[PDB]
């Protein structure tokens, strides 16, 4: 728990997420994608359970991604939510939701659902 | 645009959300839920389009709330995805994700998902 | 009860449900849509609790849609999940899944998400 | 794709997925979880695309289980909204909503949703 969330993660589709956990509960790093209308690293912030568990409960995490970097913007944001679980394969499970701005016409059709697991591997 | 987010909003379930748009596209503030194990307010952090399109589509931002604070601890986070749509009666209309820890065992139910929709308090 | 579900109802898109729930639980009836490449109506079948909880809760159900007929095939099913309201103004309320069939390459983008009204219409 | 899905699949939970899947889209069966207020088979029924792809996509179907049956009645409905692929290793990706039947002071947490990977194994 705790701790342990800092470092360098990498999820299926092979983006890499670098975040650094605060004592107090915050989330900060960069994000590379290997899918969409992204280039580069992106500023990701969010906040996690900085107190979880003691029955072995993973700890809640979220953090978000705005598609707007120096080189592209995509004008969506996605947000994962989901759990660490720490031990020797730790991994973040999550669920996210992706966001276009889009006319009123089209928002119904605005956001897009997945899960994505990431590891240190 | 940061300003038209930047203000006190509030939900149908009559929580308040307090948030400062930065420059960078950065979001933080405070949230107050009007209902699960929360009691005071709590940190949120978040980001947004800082440059939209120049079309009436919406502005993209999402952020996170974890559930802890000086008074409780519901060993959960919620985050919320959606788009600001500005004008007279200014909206951020999102779709929200729960989740909370749990053993490996009940994984399967740490997600909760809903929409909710805030309206912009200002004179 | 079945009945209360059974009639015509119509969401804040413009589309339109005819549905049926029958004694064993089940649902079929047929969906007019008024976005996405649909044209004509669609059939649609589900299930839903047919010995709900004597507590005004709301009865839990379901249904599926895939948008194909004899007239278009979007290579798309949608899923709505809700709970039926009964009283002078009957609601289902709904979050849905929409899927489209696409290559693995784009399978991280083949779902979307969204929520749905519908009001029943009689006298 | 098409005829394919019919058969008896499994997800990660140890679930089981019993189908039929009729020649103009049809979905039929039966399904035993192996969590939560489950017991015994349940019916299902959804509709899949007969008419998939012809650049090699998978066949979009979805289905849904009321949780009543003649020992339990959770008093609640799952969704399953996904895709099937097929070949030497045939598979469904799906991602669900689980809604319970609440009273509308806990509609706001009336909604699960997760992701289930089926496989014939
Ligand atoms: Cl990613
Ligand atoms: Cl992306
Ligand atoms: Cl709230
Ligand atoms: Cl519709
Ligand atoms: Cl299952
Ligand atoms: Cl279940
Ligand atoms: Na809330
Ligand atoms: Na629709």
């Amino acid at each position: 728990a705790e701790a342990g969330i800092t470092g360098t993660w990498y999820n299926q589709l092979g983006s890499t997420f670098i975040v650094t956990a605060g004592a107090d509960g915050a989330l900060t790093g960069t994000y590379e994608s290997a899918v969409g209308n992204a280039e580069s690293r992106y500023v990701l912030t969010g906040r996690y359970d900085s107190a979880p568990a003691t029955d072995g409960s993973g700890t809640a995490l979220g953090w978000t991604v705005a598609w707007k970097n120096n080189y592209r913007n995509a004008h969506s944001a996605t947000t994962w939510s989901g759990q660490y679980v720490g031990g020797a394969e730790a991994r973040i499970n999550t669920q996210w939701l992706l966001t276009s701005g889009t006319t009123e016409a089209n928002a119904w059709k605005s956001t897009l659902v997945g899960h994505d697991t990431f590891t240190k591997v």
